[PDB]
Parts: structure tokens; sequence; C-alpha cells
């Protein structure tokens, strides 16, 4: 149904998902001069040592690297969060050119891509119940710029040929998401939403200030994926990002 084309893209989503014009939609532009340092924010705790990846899936709008979230293994806590959030999957948004691709922007600057590590609040028991709550998810967003290759990303890049089209999946065990993190965990945080339909307003966004560097060859491989299914007209999976939405009555806080 919805997608990123001219006839079914972000400006059309509100027809099927009225919440698209809601009060706490994502992504947003992060104005670095307006974001206020909050000394009460506790350091972020990213515990991915026991992460258990399972599979990688082309879902028609991105590719998701899925994790076993039936136990407290890979969790995010601390920072602005109260409680424990379990990693369920990560995916990226990217562009057709290096000058665009990220969903959040920083002083209107667009990065080549953006990584979203999606976590759900264990007090709600499962992801489906968590997305119906204002504090149901915590998404760790990390910007990607083109320059040096990210070694930890190569295993993901190399399996993309096996999931070129919509609906294809492939085994993807023993992938360590710690290899996708930048050095610093300094971050900005604000209350927002999922950036793809259903656009539910259930996300505490934690966006890292330090981008990771990936190579041109790495991002070029993302751009070879397809939005379409096998045996259908080829539609390159590029520009799968929603543009910045009105900040409205929200404050972005900085951990630094
Ligand atoms: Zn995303």
């Amino acid at each position: 149904h919805w997608g990123y084309g001219k006839h079914n893209g972000p400006e059309h989503w509100h027809k099927d998902f009225p919440i698209a014009k809601g009060e706490r939609q994502s992504p947003v532009d992060i104005d670095t001069h307006t974001a206020k340092y909050d000394p009460s924010l506790k350091p972020l705790s990213v515990s991915y040592d026991q992460a258990t990846s399972l599979r990688i899936l082309n879902n028609g709008h991105a590719f998701n690297v899925e994790f076993d979230d039936s136990q407290d293994k890979a969790v995010l806590k601390g920072g602005p969060l109260d409680g424990t959030y379990r990693l369920i999957q990560f995916h990226f948004h990217w562009g057709s050119l290096d000058g665009q691709g990220s969903e959040h922007t920083v002083d209107k600057k667009k990065y080549a891509a953006e990584l979203h590590l999606v976590h759900w609040n264990t007090k709600y028991g499962d992801f489906g119940k968590a997305v119906q709550q204002p504090d149901g998810l915590a998404v760790l967003g990390i910007f990607l710029k083109v320059g040096s290759a990210k070694p930890g990303l190569q295993k993901v890049v190399d399996v993309l040929d096996s999931i070129k089209t919509k609906g294809k999946s492939a085994d993807f065990t023993n992938f360590d998401p710690r290899g996708l993190l930048p050095e610093s965990l300094d971050y900005w945080t604000y209350p927002g939403s999922l950036t793809t339909p259903p656009l539910l307003e259930c996300v505490t966004w934690i966006v890292l200030k330090e981008p990771i560097s990936v190579s041109s060859e790495q991002v070029l491989k993302f751009r070879k994926l397809n939005f379409n299914g096998e045996g259908e007209p080829e539609e390159l999976m590029v520009d799968n990002w929603r543009p910045a939405q009105p900040l409205k009555n929200r404050q972005i806080k900085a951990s630094f």
C-alpha cells in the first residue's frame, strides 16, 4: 500500500494513517542550538554482549536484522529511560545519493543514511502491546556518513544479495550489533513516533551525536536492493526516508 514513491509516499500517508499529522511525529530536525543540555540525564546503557541475531528480512521498505527478544539479552537502559528495553531488530534508511538518506537532520543537515536499533519496554510483555503505549519503544538512531568503511557492517552488506527483493529472508546468526556503534554515546532525546506507518506515537528517540563512517561501496550495495518482489518491475530500494516533521510542543534534550 504505502511506500516512498510519488503516489504513495510520505505526503500521502495521512489518508490511511491520520496520526501522520499528530502531535509527536518523527523524524524531526535537531536544532543543536535550541536543544538544552539536561544534567539529570543518566548515561546510556547499551548491553549487547549477549545479543542473538537470527535472520535478515527484506520487507519491501527496508531490511530488518531480527533478534531473539524472548529473553533479556540485548537491552537498552539508562539515559532518559525508565526500565529495560529489549532489542527486537535494526534497520536503516538511506538515499539515492550521499547527500540525503537520513530521517533526522542536524541543523538541517541530511546524512547519507540512518540506523535505527528498535527496542521495546519489557513491562509491556511484547512488541505489539508496547507500540500501543507512549513509552513502549526506545529507538537508538545513529547517522551514517560516507568515508572510511565500517568493518562491522560488512557482514550485513554481503548478505544483501540473498534478499534482494520483497519477502525474501536469510539466516543471519551471530551478528554483533556492537560493531555498528560509534565511539561516543552522547545523544539528543525527544518523544516521538515510528517513522513508517502505523506511525504510532510510542517512541522515546535517542539519537547519537557521533555518526559512524561507512564506505561508498557499502552504501552502494544498499542501493542495489529492490522495493519490489521477485519477478516484478525493478524498483531500486533508495530514498526510503520520511522527511522531518513539525516539532510542535516538544523539547529536544542533550546529554552533553
Ligand atoms: Zn527506521
